[PDB]
């Protein structure tokens, strides 16, 4: 029984009937969550940078903080 469906890109599982697509890109409500707090982008206000994407809290912080590294 070969079970192993593409699914999203980040998790790479199937997406039930009620998830979201990003890009033409299927993805998930828990994986379309920012790459550092891992918070709940979808429906709210994010910000997509080249790099990665984090959420209006991390943003915010990254974009004016005190010191990166
Ligand atoms: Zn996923
Ligand atoms: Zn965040």
């Amino acid at each position: 029984g070969s079970s192993g469906s593409s699914g999203c890109v980040k998790c790479n599982k199937a997406i039930t009937s009620g998830g979201i697509t990003y890009q033409d890109q299927p993805w998930h409500a828990d994986c379309f969550v920012c790459v550092t707090c891992s918070k709940k982008l979808a429906g709210q206000r994010f910000t997509a940078v080249e790099d990665q994407y984090y959420c209006v809290d991390c943003y915010k912080n990254f974009v004016s903080g005190p010191s990166s590294g």
